[PDB]
RNA sequence: CCCAUCCAAUAUCGAGUAACAAUUGGAGGACAAGUCUGGUGCCAGCACCCGCGGUAAUUCCAGCUCCAAAAGCGUAUAUUA
RNA sequence: GUUCGCAAGAGUGAAACUUAAAGAAAUUGACGGAAUGGCACCACAAGACGUGGAGCGUGCGGUUUAAUUGACCAACACGGGGAACUUUACCAGAUCCGGACAGGAUGAGGAUUGACAGAUUGAGUGUUCUUUCUCGAUUCCCUGAAUGGUGGUGCAUGGCCGCUUUUGGUCGGUGGAGUGAUUUGUUUGGUUGAUUCCGUCAACGGACGAGAUCCAAGCUGCCCAGUAGAAUUCAGAAUUGCC
RNA sequence: AAUGCACAAGGUGAAAUUUUGGGCAACAGCAGGUCUGUGAUGCUCCUCAAUGUUCUGGGCGACACGCGCACUACAAUGUCAGUGAGAACAAGAAAAACGAGUCGAACCUACUUGAUCAAAAGAGUGGGGAAACCCCGGAAUCACAUAGACUCACUUGGGACCGAGGAUUGCAAUUAUUGGUCGCGCAACGAGGAAUGUCUCGUAGGCGCAGCUCAUCAAACUGUGCCGAUUACGUCCC
RNA sequence: GCGCGGAUAGCUCAGUCGGUAGAGCAGGGGAUUGAAAAUCCCCGUGUCCUUGGUUCGAUUCCGAGUCCGCGCACCA
RNA sequence: CGCGGGGUGGAGCAGCCUGGUAGCUCGUCGGGCUCAUAACCCGAAGAUCGUCGGUUCAAAUCCGGCCCCCGCAACCA
RNA sequence: CACCAUGUUCAA
């Protein structure tokens, strides 16, 4: 009765996903990250998992 | 009036897209000249005669390009060959 | 209109209008409820065994249906068509691009690909809406195009098939005949399934088809076999009679 | 017959007149069929909610009816239940995949088993690349002094229709895929009107069997064998 | 003049004696054809004079009244 | 109106048992023959006997009332 | 010598 969209992938303005707090980083650190991987499924490298209500994310 | 003569005889206006612009009938045959493109689909129309047109029209309605005569060229009715 | 006639009629004799041929003689063909000679169990004869009647299988028509997707002797168990899905061409929906490549605007400060859970849905189908991560130039958005179609037209075609036709038929060359289309060769006679042969012959020389070649079956030679078979001779076993 | 080309009858022979049976077949043509065979094709239509292409579900198969073509019968020259003898053509498994450049498994099959108890199955174990295994290919008609049941009836003829278990093919069985079991059989049908088809000897007819379609399904078709006649060997009547 | 009678699609026309409408052609589209004609299918469709008395409602009943036909008349 | 005749399958007509899915010709259907149609051949269907009553075991017939159709007459001043 | 009638319009 009404046409579907055809969705295109939403642009995510400037960040994919990203990383922590203090980038001053004053040679005692690296940056931490703000989600996980749970690796080999399948890659788990730079797998970074989805929030999604905190729950997970690919696949892995 | 026209035509003719003239743009100095000391001394006369003027072409450019020379826009100051050719048309009238045709392109199957007789009969000179398109197996071009678009449209219509035995319709609309063409065709003196033969014939064209029934969804790929050498013939209709058009655009292009050609042919013929040309300040002319079609058509009709008489009339001679 | 007039002159003849008892009358039927006769003689004389137009036009308006209409049409692109009507005719004439020949040729080649096709056709005859026209002669003549042949042939064929897709003809009959003399017969066989059936179909048509019945029940079912299957194809065709029609009627239904959302839809029930060529052909009318030479269509109808045929399209090798005995389709549950696929096939598939049809109907109700749903995806995907398999719209290459160009040109123009977004574009790495992201063009875009894909998907877990929910809602959507016929769908534990990310198709899409929410959600956020992945993919990392492959794409996407416009414009121009192109490639796909079991879309159409077999009356635009190629190819193949069927059918004219299970028939013996067609074609040149050069000569003859006629203004010519066209004839002759290619024939009246016998003959064969056969323009197959013999003879005749204004024809003579050729080409194809027919025959030949090819396959299969029947008899047969050579070759041949621990992928075919046979006999024998010793051993082993079985019957062994009075019924 | 009257030279010739040849013909009939008989001989010879395995075979006697195209030996038999097929294949191949000229020239012209049909406005035959095929654009549903092709990456055969021109033109023209559709071309991103597409007439493309894929899924999902239907349909092609739906039945007052009319027709082609088969199949099964209407029975005693038979149906049944036994038992015997005994054919030919034929088919048969796999990839640059998944497994252990070499080998396996997909295909057909015998044999055992299942079996101190129905078929249909389901399982083992062999073999076969196919003249080598199936296979001494145990086809069905037929046969039988079978001292077998029926005895002329819509009946033990016929097996349409459909009810209930069950098991296999498949990813899926409903608009039963198919087999098997017990029911139903009271469904016509007793030899078929007008009409009509094919056929001249290993033929017609009957009989089955392979292959092909095929995961599963032959009343089909292409082949093959088996049993095996009636009539004509004529004619132009249609 | 009186009486008998008939009006329903663009036209033509059948009606259950007093419960609501039939076709067909003409029309618009398909199937068919080489295009047509025929042919078949599917589609637009008739407030029935005017109305009253109103059977649950007048097309179907009866009587009034446009329409258009038919039976029958000074007196010797 | 008097009087007289008939209503029968879609058409035209018959019908003497008081009675045959009532009969006839044509038509309508279904199949054949034909390339196709007609002719022709083989089949099958179709009747509120106009309607209501009554006689009867039984009615198209028999007796009625009605609706129609069709005439014969409808006289002499 | 029984009966044996007919096949729409253009076009190819
Ligand atoms: N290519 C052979 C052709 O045979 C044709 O002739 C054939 C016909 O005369 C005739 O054929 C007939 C046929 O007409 C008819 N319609 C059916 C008949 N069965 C045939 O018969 C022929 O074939 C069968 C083989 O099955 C045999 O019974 C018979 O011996 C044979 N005469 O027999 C000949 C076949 O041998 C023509 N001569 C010719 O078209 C051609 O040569
Ligand atoms: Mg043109
Ligand atoms: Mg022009
Ligand atoms: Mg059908
Ligand atoms: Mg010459
Ligand atoms: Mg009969
Ligand atoms: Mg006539």
């Amino acid at each position: 009765p009404k046409k579907p969209t055809h969705r295109h992938k939403l642009e995510k303005m400037r960040a994919l996903k990203y990383f922590k707090v203090t980038e001053n980083d004053d040679g005692s650190y690296k940056v931490e990250r703000t989600r996980q991987d749970c690796p080999h499924p399948q890659c788990g490298a730079g797998v970074y998992m989805a929030q999604h209500k905190d729950r997970q994310y690919h696949l892995t």
